[PDB]
């Protein structure tokens, strides 16, 4: 009866696919229809809201393709008597200050970034790399808070663990995907012939994967590369390959939680003016590798591997 939207910036990522899946679940439970829309850019975002209004949706969950669209999104929604909840990516104002007023569901970015770093360092030690000939490549998306806090967290952890600060090289990526990250990593690789072993730091699976792909192209074998993604669900195809690669593992979050919970809260809000908490931080994480990925997915009920 009631129709609620679930707008995602990147429909191609398993992460977002899963959030859609679990929105559908909440829909069945509570008795609402979820309208699933891809919003890969600003225009499509604004158009999509119009479209929702036409369909008579009461509200929407959104992961905006651009945090800086926040103001506009709110203005449009307001106009249509729509309630908004942000998932994953927080709205910011013109100045890049967060819009605290919009309820947000997100991962504990910093904490998860830090776990990445810890796990990078641990695996390095396991392999017995000489620090003197090792480096960290940090592929950054500093314009996105959530991404920033992951990669910063990771670098902080590595530094805390005793990885030499001066051997940490950052490079911005133009896009938060494989192609973008590849390009970025490549440009950094050719700058540093002296490095024999790389740690790859990136905010998510795709970013790290791009990094890994570049290293391979520059004649690094798996043993000499450690990349640990974040998302988990996005990494399955990699972890499924016959042969081990530079991509060691991924930190599996809870896209299920993000999808279901964001939806359920909106409904309660729309249906019963039950005001959501402003901020919901999801702290779940588990390292999945070649050995355990299958169990851990099935254990979290994201079956298939
Ligand atoms: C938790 C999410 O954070 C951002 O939205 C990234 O772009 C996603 O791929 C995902 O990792």
């Amino acid at each position: 009866n009631l129709k609620l939207g679930f707008l995602v910036k990147q429909p191609e990522e398993p992460w977002f696919q899963t959030e859609w899946k679990f929105a559908d679940k909440a829909g069945k439970d509570l008795g609402f229809e979820v309208i699933k829309i891809a919003v890969p850019d600003g225009e499509k975002t604004l158009n999509a809201i119009d479209s929702l209004a036409a369909s008579g949706a009461k509200g929407f969950v959104i992961c905006t393709p651009d945090p800086k669209l926040g103001s506009a999104i709110v203005a449009k929604a307001r106009g249509y008597d729509m309630k908004v909840i942000a998932v994953d990516d927080q709205f910011v104002n013109a100045k890049g200050k967060p819009m605290d007023t919009v309820p947000l569901v997100m991962m504990a970015a910093t904490k998860i970034g830090e776990r990445q770093g810890q796990e990078l360092y641990k695996e390095m030690q396991k392999r017995g790399w000489d620090v003197k000939e090792s480096a960290v490549m940090a592929i950054t998306a500093n314009e996105l808070d959530t991404a920033r806090r992951r990669t910063t967290g990771s670098m902080d952890a590595l530094k805390a663990a005793g990885f030499p600060e001066k051997q940490i090289y950052q490079v911005p990526t133009k896009s938060n995907d494989i192609p973008g990250a590849f390009d970025a990593a490549n440009s950094m690789l050719v700058q540093h012939p002296e490095v024999k072993h790389w740690l790859i730091v990136g905010m998510n699976d795709s970013t790290v994967l791009g990094g890994v792909r570049a290293t391979e192209g520059q004649g690094f074998k798996a043993a000499d590369i450690i990349g640990i993604g974040i998302n988990g669900v996005d990494a399955v195809s990699e972890l499924s390959k016959a042969q081990a690669t530079g991509f060691y593992g991924s930190l599996l979050g809870s896209p299920d939680v993000h999808g279901y919970k964001s939806s359920e809260m909106l409904y309660n809000w729309v249906a019963k003016d039950v005001e959501p908490p402003k901020f919901t931080e999801v702290t779940d994480v588990v390292l999945i590798t070649r050995d355990n990925f299958k169990e851990e997915l099935e254990k979290k009920g994201l079956g298939g591997k």
